């Protein structure tokens, strides 16, 4: 398939410098979810997209990188406060890597049960990353689509590939459903899913928190589930 398994994750190559993180909720009353997220080399360094479910994996991600890449880690950027993209923030932070996320998601993490980012990220009217709150991000291109999946879901481009990441916000072309819709914006979902789409319009490769890579196919599938949901 392209899967490789190291420890309980799983690791996929999509690009000669971005791979697909995948690790799985482990809870007595749960089936084993899977939830991605991306690390990117960046020349001499790497950058990382989510943590895992918990602290344990994501110190395995970082294992990872240790072992196959060998290079630090000079970043993570964390997508919003669930526990499957912010569930391993105390593992970053104790191997001093520097964490940013959404401001709102920084404001949400406490209620959320989650550990905020050390930096907030804040965004134009045209959902663009304020570039001054995003130093030195290299080849990830940040954008805020509107509310969505959660109110504050961001998105990531990763320039000189054909990829971006909607992280829980887009969902595959043969996806049932939006999944998890307890925290979502039904109002705004479909806009936030085209919006996405038109930021990174070049895009072929879009990566998804839920779901196997897919074409962009994927955005049409979700705006037109968000857009079902808003009729009923
Ligand atoms: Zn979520
Ligand atoms: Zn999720």
């Amino acid at each position: 398939t392209g899967d490789q398994r190291f420890g309980d994750l799983v690791f996929r190559q999509l690009a000669p410098n971005v791979w697909q993180h995948t690790s799985y909720l482990d809870m007595p009353g749960f089936g084993a979810v899977a939830s991605n997220g991306l690390i990117v080399r960046d020349g001499g360094r790497v950058l990382v997209v989510d943590t895992a479910w918990t602290d344990d994996q994501t110190a395995q991600i970082l294992n990872w990188i240790k072992q196959e890449i060998n290079l630090p880690v000079a970043l993570a950027v964390v997508t919003h406060a669930h526990q499957d993209k912010m569930g391993g923030m105390d593992a970053l932070h104790a191997a001093g890597i520097a964490t940013y996320a959404n401001a709102l998601s920084n404001q949400l993490a406490p209620q959320e049960g989650m550990v905020a980012a050390q930096h907030s990220l804040t965004f134009a009217a045209n959902g663009w990353v304020e570039p001054a709150t995003a130093p030195n991000f290299g080849p990830l291109k940040v954008f805020y689509p509107g509310p969505g999946h959660t109110s504050d879901n961001i998105t990531v481009g990763i320039d000189g590939t054909d990829i971006a990441f909607g992280g829980c916000l887009i969902k595959d072309s043969k996806a049932k459903s939006l999944g998890n819709l307890g925290d979502a914006d039904t109002e705004h979902y479909a806009a936030s899913a085209r919006a996405f789409g038109a930021a990174f319009p070049k895009a072929s490769m879009i990566v998804m928190s839920h779901s196997a890579p897919d074409s962009r196919a994927a955005i049409t599938h979700t705006a037109r589930m968000a857009d079902k949901l808003r009729k009923l």
